[PDB]
């Protein structure tokens, strides 16, 4: 039939906000309406179980000699409090929003036009040794988990962000995405964020190439949509010339 602009319209029973991941009363009320995803302990920072040579004033902008080796600035930075090259230990975050997606449940989006090379959120979550990755491996599988949120963090090292973490557990996979993660040193530690590859206009989910599953034994249907997309998530060797 003819369609025609809806009325408009105002809920009745208040909404849920992203400041709702920093409220358990309210997350959990909203989680059971489904206008939220599952509880999962909020977390600040990751749980475990260098001076540049800019002119005091972009401060520390492309040229600085700390962000060129992807090494954050300390307090004793130049441009002091103004140092732009200290987003981990600020937590600068992009503006962002958690999504109900079709057929990939939640997923994150830009709220704002991003440009290339921003930082989106730290991956944070719990630092497995091997030993415990083993186990959690196995348990999840046990458990039929329907969603992976294992990254690996240094050879010896894997962030687990399933039962600790933030927001950007939601990050699904593309076959052809626009963000990436990159490893940063932050007082001597090192920490993994997610920062956009391109220009990502406001309203346009957020994605990336989810290593640690596409080269895992196993296979998935990949729901991205992508002009080029590979069809499944999984399975797959990175490129090798063999004998
Ligand atoms: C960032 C790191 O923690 C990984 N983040 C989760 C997101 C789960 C989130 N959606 C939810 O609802 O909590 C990855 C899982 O999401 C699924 N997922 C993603 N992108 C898919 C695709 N393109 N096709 C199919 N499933 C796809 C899959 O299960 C993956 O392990
Ligand atoms: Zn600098
Ligand atoms: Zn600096
Ligand atoms: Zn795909």
């Amino acid at each position: 039939g003819e369609t025609s602009v809806p009325p408009g319209s105002a809920l009745v029973g208040p909404s849920c906000v992203m400041d709702d991941f920093r409220d358990p009363q309210r997350w959990k009320e909203c989680a059971k309406q489904g206008k939220m995803p599952c509880y999962f302990d909020l977390i600040e920072e990751n749980v475990y179980l260098m001076q540049c040579e800019c002119t005091p004033l972009i401060a520390c902008g492309e040229d600085c000699l700390n962000r060129l080796l992807m090494i954050e600035c300390s307090s004793r930075c130049p441009n002091g409090d103004y140092c732009s090259n200290r987003r981990f230990q600020r937590k600068q975050h992009a503006d962002v929003e958690v999504i109900l997606t079709e057929k990939k449940g939640w997923g994150l989006r830009a709220a704002k036009d991003l440009p290339s090379n921003t930082f989106v959120l730290e991956y944070c979550g719990e630092v497995l040794d091997h030993k415990e990755f083993k186990a959690r491996v196995k348990e999840y599988a046990r458990n039929k988990n329907i969603h992976y949120y294992f990254m690996a963090l240094k050879n010896d090292e894997i962030i687990d962000a399933t039962q600790k973490g933030n927001c950007s557990r939601f990050m699904n996979h593309s076959c052809e995405p626009n963000c990436e993660t990159q490893k940063w040193t932050v007082n001597g530690q090192l920490r993994v964020g997610f920062f956009t590859t391109k220009l990502v206009p406001s309203g346009s989910e957020l994605t990336f190439d989810y290593q640690f599953q596409r080269y895992g034994k196993e296979a998935q249907k990949c729901f991205c949509g992508s002009a080029n997309c590979r069809g499944y998530l999984g399975g797959e060797n990175r490129v090798s010339i063999r004998a």
